[PDB]
Formats: structure tokens, C-alpha cells, sequence
């Protein structure tokens, strides 16, 4: 549901601020981070792979290569209002599109393809959210 989107993307981007001061990170993120989920709007700033990385590392769902704790994932949808069955279905697309997503020695662009195919994912889903 996008009501559970929004409150998950609000809650994933919280810690924003700190990841800043610890990766020296520009303004193009936050108007990326402002747009995500606008329809048709496409992710070009390096550096905003980087900051969701930084972002899922510091809430425990990422391992340092990248991928995702399918674990810790789930506490995270379920600590911000997902239940089993919608934390379990953000779950498979993670991972789908991780399988999906051409190798990448860069991981701050192996993770701009898996977040960008998250997205589509989610529309289709009809559950991305309108963020003010
Ligand atoms: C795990 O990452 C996430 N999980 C659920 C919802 N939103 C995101 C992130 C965004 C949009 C930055
Ligand atoms: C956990 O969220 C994530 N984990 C790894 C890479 N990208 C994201 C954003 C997504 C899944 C949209």
C-alpha cells in the first residue's frame, strides 16, 4: 500500500543527515532523494547510490558488498507499518532485481540499478507513494 511506502521511505531516509558528515555528500541527493518517487523520474547522480547504501548499511539490511539482509529487511518493513505478506513481497523484488541487475565492481551503481528496478517494481505494484 502507499501509505506504508510512504511511511517506509520517510523512515528509510531519517539517518540521511548522518551518512553526510560521513561520506561527503553533495545537494544533487537530496533533490533525487526529494523526486524518487515521481513517476517516470530517472536516478542519474552516482552519488545517490552511494547515500541509499549508506543509508541500508546503517539500518542493518545491507552486507558490506551491497546486498540485501532479507532478515533484517523485514524487521525493517515490519518496524514502519508493513505486514508479513507486503514485507515479504518488498523482499522478493529486492532480491529480484538484485539477480537481475548486471555485476558491478561499483557498488554505488550496482545499487542506482537495483533501487531503480525497485521502483518500477513498486508502480507496477500501484504503491508508490505521492511524498509531498
Ligand atoms: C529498503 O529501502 C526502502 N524500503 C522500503 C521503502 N523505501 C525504501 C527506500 C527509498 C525510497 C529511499
Ligand atoms: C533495501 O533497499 C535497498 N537495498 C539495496 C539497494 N537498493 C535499495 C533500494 C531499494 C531496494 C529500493
Amino acid at each position: 500500500s502507499q501509505e506504508v511506502m510512504k511511511n517506509l521511505s520517510l523512515n528509510f531516509g531519517k539517518a540521511l543527515d548522518e551518512c553526510k558528515k560521513e561520506m561527503t555528500l553533495t545537494d544533487a541527493i537530496n533533490e533525487d532523494f526529494y523526486n524518487f518517487w515521481k513517476e517516470g523520474y530517472e536516478i542519474k547522480n552516482r552519488e545517490t547510490g552511494c547515500a541509499i547504501m549508506c543509508l541500508s548499511t546503517k539500518l542493518n539490511m545491507l552486507d558490506p558488498e551491497g546486498n540485501l539482509h532479507h532478515g533484517n529487511a523485514m524487521e525493517f518493513a515490519k518496524k514502519h507499518g508493513a505486514d508479513e505478506t507486503m514485507a515479504q513481497q518488498l523482499i522478493d523484488i529486492v532480491h529480484g532485481c538484485e539477480k537481475s541487475t548486471p555485476a558491478n565492481d561499483d557498488k554505488c551503481i550496482w545499487t542506482l540499478g537495483v533501487a531503480t528496478c525497485f521502483k518500477a517494481e513498486i508502480h507496477k505494484l500501484n504503491w508508490a507513494p505521492s511524498m509531498d
